[PDB]
């Protein structure tokens, strides 16, 4: 008659997004790190293949080179590479590096996980991600392809925004979030100039790793974006 | 003898606080949205009719586009206006645009909320909430004047502020956090150019709503603060 | 033979910090505030006594002045000293100013209080500070030391980084945050200059602290900080 | 048979010398071979008959399907080939290290035996000594 309203049942998707949804609410406290990278050549590096990339039917994006970089940094801080189950003798350390990528699909979030992460090139992870994202998009995924990440790259910077605040799956310990890319001021030197920006969100589990730790694999990944070559070598 | 301490009982009003407060805190995951809106224009129009709202007793502050901002992406993007209760058969969506306005007072947080938003023109709704605000200050709301929101704003803007991490009120799905406005650099085209920004801190319930559909509902508004204009069409 | 996995014990340390953490999460609702100071006063004031405390055998950092702009934050607003235990006549308001300053070591998360850090000066408080993290780093902290802080101060930026959500330790109300120090394009008067600014992050319990609270709060801290004669006064 | 040919490698050499400083603080001596097995696995990949082996008997067409490099050596004990195993799946800088190390290795001797063993194919650096344009010994298998 008057603020009218519909009612609706849970059951069909939202229940089963509750049921996961309600579980890592609890799991651990978070925390965020949020920060910026200057990736002034990683945009340009991006640019200069664009073309060749075309050629061999291989759309180039960013997201390659930061799973590259957020390998490297699961090296050198294999804190990140852990996972922890509800035991006493649950400590987990992962020696491989298998990254998922999430996206947000009419069937809910999906993650595909690219396995050996580490033995790619870029134009393969390019050619790959592209793949899994378009199986993901249409709900062709083998279940077997949405398991075993050490860790999780979520991507909201192809809607805009900046500085989310991504959930960790609760299996693993931390989770990487990517902004947009725009220009801002910025000081350089002695100069005030404009770059690129890429907005950074990391959250990591309490319980295993601290404020220190995450800021430095953090730092890591900001140094790598910065400069691709050092990051491909 | 040192040290001092003072105790105190928590029953008069905290204990109050507190039953709201410890269901609010486990009711789901939450993801702020932090980002930022060039309100250069909006800033503009304001004060263009900010003499005329005060020969009519009315006094205009930015609140009044956020409203409206915000009744229009809750049209757009529908499931802003839902709510869900526990039991299975409980999504609710929402057929009307009801927003609240909380104030921070001596009594606790109140949430006056202005019913039929969509219906009223940028003077109406500057007379509808300073009224209300006046009547939340002194007490003197109606309690059916503190239901029925489809969605809250929190101004935290009048106190300062930045990107905060309001909580949803439970019952509903997001809350929408304004900070304040101030000029920073941007780069504007090819310049760097100082304008007012407004701080943006968008929240929202992990369980219905994705982080694509929310970015998208907050790009929504921002680009509608950005241009009062078409925001009044 | 593939993807291989080491597995390890929880409790020699992990459980420990767990059974910490797990706590503290579900403690309350906690609501964090990211904002920036203006420091280009403090940088220059720290270092004109720079080569003064050397002399002395002292080294200045910030932290010193964090902490007696803290103080002064905890004096205007005194909810700020106050604690809560879970019965109902357990609202506490103390008296006195102890701070606590965590530190990240191999030893889980330490926080050495600085008590009745009011009545101390910058070179003193310098020492202190330096001692105390002497004493944390090697284990050689008191068990007393540790104890009866009105608030904590969390230093991430010793790492780098900006705006995290630092945890409140759960006996308290508030806990804040500092990040880098690093300059940044501001826009002062007419002009776009570069000045170094302050990552601050405010982290606050729900249950007592609102937000319009919080902010004052932290707008007291930064006017301090950004004019470090007034704070010496 | 044997193709004699030429490359312009200005490039290249203006990348090992904008890293050469990187690895010197890693401990990493830069030399141009990585980019070479680098430039080889890749070749093997896109022609991969070079990948294959034969024996004497008929049915004994053997494809391989991974990147084994060795890297030939002239010391005191003969001619020593370590190998590079899943060559495929390493950086340049890895590389770098992995090569020096196999390299002291194979000077004094310390190799071990499946150290020698499961090449695809072999490189053979006679630019050490000087030279060009050389008839290198196709290692039998």
């Amino acid at each position: 008659g008057e603020f009218p309203e519909t009612r609706e049942k849970m059951s069909g998707i939202r229940r089963a997004i509750a049921k996961a949804m309600v579980h890592s609410k609890h799991t651990a406290p978070h925390v965020t790190l949020m920060d910026e990278a200057d990736v002034t050549k990683l945009v340009a590096h991006r640019k200069k293949f664009k073309a060749i990339a075309a050629e061999k039917g291989i759309k180039l994006t960013f997201l390659p080179y930061v799973v590259k970089a957020l390998v490297s940094a699961l090296r050198e801080y294999p804190v990140l590479n852990t996972s922890i189950d509800d035991e006493t003798e649950e400590i987990i350390q992962k020696h491989y590096y298998n990254i998922g990528i999430a996206a947000d699909t009419d069937r809910g979030l999906l993650v595909p996980v690219i396995k050996h992460a580490d033995r790619k090139p870029i134009f393969a992870l390019a050619q790959e991600i592209n793949e899994l994202a378009e199986k993901a998009r249409d709900g062709k995924l083998t279940p077997g392809e949405m398991k075993g990440a050490s860790c999780t790259i979520t991507n909201i910077g192809s809607a805009g925004g900046q500085w989310f605040t991504p959930v960790i799956n609760h299996p693993e310990v931390a989770i990487l979030g990517i902004g947009r890319i725009a220009e801002k001021p910025i000081v350089r030197d002695g100069e005030i100039v404009a770059a690129p920006m890429l907005a950074l969100s990391l959250s990591f589990d309490h319980r295993m790793i601290d404020g220190a730790t995450a800021q430095k694999a953090l730092n890591h990944i900001k140094r790598l974006l910065s400069d691709p070559e050092l990051l491909l070598m």
